[PDB]
């Protein structure tokens, strides 16, 4: 019955066109198990590995989701930034 917690390891910052490392350690689910992770990366992609690296195109701050659900279905969803300069 309990929703799961994702943990998404923010803030990120990294530069145009270089690869940063997303984290999602920590996230857990009390009474099941996390059957996948879905990341937003703020800038149309997406992904579904647990850790993904991404690169963006241009510089901004980006809003970075993370949206993890559970064996039952149920899920939460976490969000942070990734401020991409120079």
């Amino acid at each position: 019955n309990s929703l799961p917690y994702g943990k998404i390891n923010g803030t990120y910052k990294g530069t145009e066109k270089e690869k940063i490392k997303f984290s999602s350690e920590g996230s857990f689910d009390p009474d099941g198990k996390i059957v996948s992770y879905e990341w937003d990366f703020g800038d149309g992609n997406k992904s579904n590995e647990e850790n993904p690296e991404h690169s963006y195109d241009k510089v901004g701050t980006y809003t970075v989701k993370l949206k993890v659900t559970d064996d039952k279905g149920e899920s939460s969803v976490s969000t942070t930034t990734a401020e991409i300069k120079d």
